[PDB]
């Protein structure tokens, strides 16, 4: 027998009628699901190709779920085909992440459907406590690691617009129509922290501060694009404090850019926290 | 040989209490100041490290300044020295280009202090705006490319604030002020267009859409950051049209990223419309 019971599995979707790829390493019925920033690639996640993360979760009495793919999706469901770089199919992420896979992974890796933890970064940040926001039972601990998390207000929807046309020529209108639609209010976090409140969920909320650790990830975009989005989180801690929200953890450090070494900190960070939520 | 060999100078400038360093090719009595971007070094303007503008403009009957140095500093005077970074004298770029080192080179070289062209590009866009808006004796003719042409509006000056942070340290505040000081609007092209039209001023308006070309500059910060101006691009020549602007270029092709290779396609699109209400 081998090592790290990593596994590379492909999973059906009926709603987006093809076979999703999914790194899956089996350690208990409960499950993290690391989601994947913007720039999701389609041969592995990137906390596989960025981290430590499945030795970091081995023996943890944690399943460790990456999905593969998924550039651009912010994990939801798209009204339709991303019109502009042909895309052949529509993405529906969210019907994946909580019907298709969570069916299948009972079926044919014993991992339970309820009482997992969403952990997204970046893109994914808003995913996470979307998802935990809507689907609780599935979810009861979220994450979101420098997550954009007013995504309907002001400047943001147009930055979006630009983000997901730069990576892979996505456009947000496919996915959530023009700002105006209904959708962009129903995916904004805060938006919807209501429900995280009334869930009573447990949330992980991170930010840096732009200055790079001896960690690194030192270059111009990272510490712009983490400066730029902790005045949202901040606010957003306020926010659900305001809402009777009492669950959540906040993490606002003197340091840290927008890359990958500052998410994997916070990973290690929460892995005791998720032990004790999930498996008591 | 007009010009030639190209020159590197050292102009004082009282103001700053130190030598500037000046890269200068000769070759006629007006002149096109080039100024570099936001992360100017302190060795070589970032037109010659980037392209053939000497070698371009070479026998063009118009002499080429490339003033070097002053990283983040948008060509300004500020009011004080960088809080944070450990600026040891405040920038007092405006005087050194509008009063310095054009007297310095006049004495010396004969380049006339009136009837030349600023050319900016990302930071320097709006600088070279402003310096026609406000010395329009010296500068007849501006041109921006892929410039932050309202800087004192809505997320600007934190947009700013954040990118001059990234680069070099440098404080947006020690420059204009708190947002509310009047030098954001002061220095806010958008602003001052009614100058710029009073003023007859000839202005070269560039931006592209974020879409790469075989010119290259494909990455991600060069495609957003081109995009996110473009918006704010197409409003500067909307509000130019409205306030009875009738001697602009507005040039906003299907293509174009914020780098080198397209800054230097409108240099040299440029050059006959220069040496035309320069020269002729």
């Amino acid at each position: 027998r081998p090592g790290l019971p990593v596994e590379y599995l492909q999973v059906p979707s009926a709603s987006m009628g093809r076979d999703i790829k999914v790194q899956f390493q089996g350690g208990g019925p409960h499950a993290v699901y690391l989601l994947d920033g913007l720039r999701a690639q389609d041969d592995y996640n990137g906390w596989d190709i960025n981290t430590p993360a499945f030795e970091e979760y081995y023996q943890s009495g944690l399943s460790v779920i990456m999905p593969v793919g998924g550039q651009s999706s912010f994990y939801t469901d798209w009204y339709q085909p991303s019109q502009s770089n042909g895309q052949n199919y529509t993405y529906k992420w969210e019907t994946f992440l909580t019907r298709e896979m969570p069916a299948w992974l009972q079926a044919n890796k014993g991992v339970s459907p309820t009482g997992n933890a969403a952990v997204g970064l970046s893109m994914s940040g808003g995913s996470a406590l979307i998802l935990a926001a809507y689907y609780p039972q599935q979810f009861p601990y979220a994450a979101s690691l420098s997550g954009f998390l007013n995504p309907s207000e002001s400047w943001w929807p147009t930055l979006i617009g630009l983000a997901m046309n730069d990576s892979g020529g996505y456009n947000a209108n496919s996915m959530w129509g023009p700002s105006s639609d209904p959708a962009w209010k129903r995916n904004d976090p805060m938006v919807q922290i209501p429900r995280l409140v009334a869930n009573n969920t447990r949330i992980w909320v991170y930010c840096g501060n732009g200055t790079p650790s001896d960690l690194g990830g030192d270059n111009i975009p990272a510490k712009f694009l983490e400066g730029l989005t902790l005045r949202t989180n901040q606010t957003f801690r306020d926010t659900y404090a305001a809402d009777g929200g009492r669950n959540g953890v906040f993490n606002f450090p003197p340091n840290g850019t927008h890359s990958w070494p500052y998410w994997n900190e916070q990973l290690v960070a929460m892995k005791a926290d998720i032990q004790h939520v999930l498996n008591g």
